[PDB]
């Protein structure tokens, strides 16, 4: 009765050494009703792309929508040309190749569009996909690695339909101010699938592909779950948690025990966010059930010491949202939902950085290409959550809003939490970003990244004093 998890393809180059994807419109349905939903090669949502470190692969994006969009490698060290950022356009009915030169860590990262003041939309019509980053130490592990049995992508999502079962996106009043959410969650786009899994260890890729829901997951029998990879790659060790709070576009890969006999469901729990506590997430929520079919390594890698903080320089980013929005939002949202909705208390270019709304024409720095620098983040002042995501970059957190990291937190990461404190995290940019394809720092709850809250920044030499 359940329908099965749906596992997206692993692609990998042809003999030319090319991946095609191609964006476009189409049809899917949820709960019985049919829905326009955009896809890469498909429907909704999209492949899984396959890199190898130290390799090669030249994409070919065909835009086969009748709107402009970009492509965008979230969490893939590139340069600026190839970033996909709000400058990357591909026009309609057009095509776009880039060349991916892989040089980081195997990781799980994923891919979406960048399109200025659309980035919302376009993700809840269905756009997004993975990356498969590998490379020779992951190999020796001996982790799970049967792709789509033992070795599964969770791209977790919500979204809010219409009565004619089309997707009700709005990028109002309200939406700017806490972020566009729903009442139905999807699973790899299935709603409360099932997989089987071989008894042993499960590994479950999670991303959060919400706009604006933060998820929080677990197991609803309470067995553990062991984080071994971050955003941007493999943890030292283990790290044995009896949940997980991820936030918008990080990614988390666990080992979860499956035994014989005893099915159980990954979960969300509620949160604390504003609007997302709202039936039916006041409760722990089914993610997706687990079913054992009767067919834990030490060390997993290694972590660098984090570099001496003397002399480094320090960027400071001031995450505001206006007066106006605020209040108004928080209004709607209390109105609508009521004490529920924990309101905890023009509007396109309300949300801002350092007293600015995006200008995408206007970088407002110059970041050091190969040095470390140290970028205090700050949502003092403003009560909503800012998972902070900067382009470019894998980098370490110092302090995640006013405290360490937790541990499954500490290693490679390309967000970090902001919520009415301050966060500090160590950055290393090794490739350019030039003024004409800039590398985005932002928000990453998508209606505030829409509405003003991204930056654009370069990187280009740095260190000749
Ligand atoms: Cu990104
Ligand atoms: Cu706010
Ligand atoms: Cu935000
Ligand atoms: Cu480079």
């Amino acid at each position: 009765e359940r329908p099965t998890l749906p596992i997206p393809d692993l692609l990998t180059t042809d003999a030319r050494n090319r991946i095609q994807l191609t964006i476009g419109a189409g049809q899917s349905t949820f709960g019985g009703k049919t829905a326009t939903t955009w896809g890469y090669n498909g429907n909704l949502l999209g492949p899984a792309v396959k890199l190898q470190r130290g390799k090669a692969v030249t994409v070919d994006i065909y835009n086969q929508l009748t709107e402009e969009t970009t492509l965008h490698w979230h969490g893939l060290e590139v340069p600026g040309e190839v970033d996909g950022g709000p400058q990357g356009i591909i026009p309609p009915g057009g095509k776009r190749s880039v060349t991916l030169n892989v040089d980081q860590p195997a990781a799980t990262c994923w891919f979406h569009p960048h399109q200025h003041g659309k980035t919302g939309r376009q993700v809840a019509m269905g756009l997004a996909g993975l990356v498969v980053i590998e490379d020779d130490e992951i190999l020796k592990l001996m982790l799970p690695k049967q792709w789509g049995i033992d070795d599964v992508p969770v791209i977790v999502q919500d979204k809010k339909f219409s009565a004619d079962g089309q997707i009700d996106y709005q990028l109002d009043v309200m939406t700017a101010a806490v972020g566009w959410f729903g009442d139905t969650l999807l699973t790899n786009g299935a709603i409360y699938p099932q997989h089987a899994a071989p008894r042993g260890w499960l590994r479950l890729r999670l991303l959060n592909g919400c706009n604006a829901r933060s998820l929080n997951f677990a197991t609803s029998d309470n067995r553990p779950l062991y984080v071994i990879a971050s955003d941007g790659g493999l943890l030292p060790e283990p790290v044995k948690v009896s949940e997980l709070p991820v936030l918008m576009g990080e990614r988390f890969e666990v080992l979860v025990e499956v035994n014989d006999n005893k099915p159980f469901d990954l979960v969300t729990l509620p949160v604390s966010q504003m609007g997302m506590a709202i039936a039916p997430f006041d409760k722990p929520h089914p993610v997706m059930r687990i079913q054992p079919i009767a067919i834990l390594p030490d060390t997993l890698s290694s972590l660098p010491a984090l570099p001496s903080l003397e002399g480094l320089t320090v960027r400071k980013l001031q995450l505001s949202m206006d007066p106006s929005l605020d209040s108004s939002g928080s209004q709607s949202l209390s109105e609508k939902y009521g004490d529920q909705a924990m309101a905890g208390m023009d509007f396109h270019h309300a949300n801002k950085i350092n007293g600015q709304a995006f200008d995408m024409n206007k970088p407002m720095f110059a970041a050091a290409k190969g040095q470390y620098e140290r970028w205090v983040i700050s949502g003092v002042g403003d009560m909503m959550l800012h998972p902070f995501h900067i382009h470019g970059t894998q980098f370490r957190i110092l302090s995640e809003n006013g405290k360490p990291p937790a541990a499954h937190r500490a290693g490679w990461k390309d967000t970090v939490k902001v919520e009415g404190n301050v966060s500090e995290v160590l950055v290393k940019f090794n490739h350019d970003a030039p003024k004409e394809h800039a590398y985005m720092a932002h928000c990453h709850l998508l209606e505030h990244e829409d509405t003003g809250m991204m930056l654009g920044f370069t990187v280009l030499q740095g260190d000749h004093g």
